[PDB]
């Protein structure tokens, strides 16, 4: 039975258990193993199930054939992404704030672009995240050698700041409480309490950085399901240039999360404690460790960017929010405190005194519903379940009379 | 100005000057500045330029149709791949050599693949490349806390072993002279040289990773380019399942050069020093900070591993290997020594007594050819330069009569 003799990283071992959304979909193929007939109706993970609209489709179709001509193939391109859809996130998303088409890096999805950035910053930095918060960042952290231990008595990674987000104070935390670090991860709306920070907030969280020397990064990922009047952007804070870059995503607004294309933005401002700037470091890591997003999915990006692109997108982020409003009625009805739901595709449900994995269990025994327990998101965390609203509207008002039956 | 407080990342201050093909870049741009109507051809980034074959083409486009219906609308994940491409991988490329499904992972690409495999690795292995090597691995390794700084008198990073491959050794690193390392990695058909490792090389070579404990990670990118009877896997040596992983590419068969799949081979037996699974912490990374090639690309990928995808492939790679022959021919009743272009798509030409960086600006200043100096590479390196095959049939031509002009 033969082994190398190199080491684990050791900072594989520090990882509690396996990846949030694996592990629920791994509790689900385990489901299916004890009842193969069991119509199963997933609100688990937050992936899209529309159709992506024709005029996206026809842009990527034509050009998948243009690269069988001559004059239509292209070949590797600038790996910071196509220049004319650098263009056109800049102007389309950030218009009026300062960004130039120099400032915008085209990825293959924003999972993807946390953990170039966490590559990036390197493992001698601290970090903070909102408690709850999606666990990509916690993860790409230990990761990256960013943190100490787990420790299982308050469910935490050692070294990084969870700053409690709770119903009681609005979902966004009490800065004057919160430990200085090197990064700030914020997400806006955030998954997974569909809590968008007010422009006050922001305004509060950039004077936040700049008193403390961080850098933030803002996950815009679910900005267009905003309805209250909140910034999209932290570019919109004057001041976001000195502190802040953003990522997002195409996969929400457009439905391409197996289509994959996302961005970040860092402005010219971002610089580290010796002046360099940090747009230079990313645009090197670039260059090295990725190859650019793929030529087809840049060219449904580039058709999203139009009025009938836009058109095409405000419908399904329409759909969304109709089923989200859907399951936030019959929770609601039944007697259950939901935050989220209003600037996000998913709401946040409150089960005091029960443990979120046992809801969880329950939910998907009783009703074949695949739900996301809170605790997966954090130790804040415990026990609210995110409930996901991307279905066919058959798939969400049957889950619904399934909470329905289910629920007194 | 107003700076963070957070500190650059002191991988980054390793690194240097700035990246290879961006240096190049640069060069052509002064170049054509100074020459604003002279006719560049490009022999210099190994890029595909031919239109990829209509089989594959057709069949991305019709998936991409296919997004935009009930049916045939998809959305995320399996990070590791779609099951048939992961199933046609191993089959098609590793039957017969012990290969599960399981153990393929679908990437956007082998760059990203490299990335992925350094940051599961860690900061605290030490790696061996074959010198010259393809930068990838030793700026990656920099980026990942894997060195110590670049010393200007040997041009080499602090703890790599850079195994030296030479035509007074064939290309292949007597081993007797190699230091341990954690990580080996390897390249046949390498670039830049053109060189496949034999039979009796590839079992040296799993035999000192066995003895020193090493694991080798073997890139594949240009076996379907061997003519010779050499091993086109790894895999091919039995024992190497216990010390080896693979990384492949479609970008140089099918020109997905710009459309990103590829795919990485981990064994189950290649174990770290404490028991545990190599594929285990790779199935981690993947899940947690990648998001999945694109179902477009994987339907690509996909068609050309069919009886017309492969014989598509085969003319592609046809061509591609009758431009080289050209390249050959033509240097070598020019007098040169001329190694690789047998196995691969590269010419490697040796211009002793002269520096690469001036063979390169000499025939970039007087032919107009661009070519990709051996010194870029590593100092073993110095004083090659390589030649790329890859471009239309008359562009290629042309370039070899500009070869002869040039030449004594
Ligand atoms: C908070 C958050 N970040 C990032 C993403 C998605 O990124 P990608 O483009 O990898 O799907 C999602 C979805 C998300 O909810
Ligand atoms: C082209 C090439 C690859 C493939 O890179 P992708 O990111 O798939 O384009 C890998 N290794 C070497 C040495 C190469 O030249």
């Amino acid at each position: 039975e033969y082994k190398t003799k190199v080491s684990r990283n050791s900072n594989m071992s520090k990882l509690q258990a396996g990846y949030l959304f694996p592990e629920i979909a791994r509790r689900r193929s385990a489901h299916l193993l004890k009842y193969p007939d069991a119509q199963v109706i997933s609100l688990g993970i937050g992936d899209t199930t529309e159709p992506i609209p024709e005029v996206i489709t026809s842009a990527m179709a034509k050009k998948a054939h243009e690269l069988s001509t001559i004059e239509g193939y292209s070949g590797y391109g600038a790996e910071q992404g196509a220049k004319p859809l650098r263009a056109a996130i800049a102007k389309t998303f950030y218009g009026g704030l300062g960004i130039g088409d120099d400032d915008v890096f085209v990825s293959d999805g924003a999972k993807c672009d946390i953990s170039r950035l966490q590559v990036m910053f390197g493992s001698n930095v601290t970090i903070a995240v909102q408690d709850p918060s999606y666990p990509a960042y916690v993860d790409s952290s230990v990761i990256m050698g960013q943190t100490g231990q787990f420790n299982t008595d308050v469910q935490k990674y050692g070294n990084i700041e969870y700053m409690r987000c709770t119903p009681e104070n609005g979902f966004f935390p009490d800065l004057s409480t919160v430990g200085r670090t090197d990064i700030i991860f914020f997400c806006s709306p955030n998954n997974p309490t569909g809590a968008a920070a007010t422009r006050e907030q922001l305004t509060q969280l950039v004077e936040f950085a700049k008193k403390n020397g961080s850098i933030i990064v803002y996950d815009s990922a679910y900005a267009m399901y905003m309805s209250d009047d909140n910034p999209r952007s932290i570019f919109e804070i004057p001041g976001a240039e000195e502190v802040a870059m953003e990522t997002a995503s195409f996969s929400k607004y457009a439905g391409f999360t197996g289509v994959r294309l996302g961005w970040t933005v860092i402005p010219k401002k971002l610089l580290y404690s010796d002046g360099f700037p940090v747009a230079k470091d990313f645009n090197r890591i670039i260059c090295t460790c990725f190859n650019g997003a793929s030529n087809i999915s840049q060219a449904g990006a580039l058709a999203c960017l139009t009025p009938e692109g836009l058109e095409a997108m405000h419908k399904v982020i329409g759909f969304y929010k109709e089923n989200t409003n859907i399951i936030i009625d019959t929770f609601t009805s039944l007697g259950y405190d939901v935050y989220g739901g209003k600037n996000a595709p998913y709401v946040w449900v409150h089960f005091p005194n029960q443990s979120s994995w046992d809801v969880f269990a329950e939910i998907l025994e009783k009703t074949h519903v695949v739900t996301t327990p809170g605790s997966g998101f954090g130790p804040g965390g415990e026990g609210f379940v995110r409930v996901s609203a991307f279905g066919h509207r058959e798939n969400i008002l049957e889950a619904c009379r399934r909470f329905k039956q289910l629920y007194k």
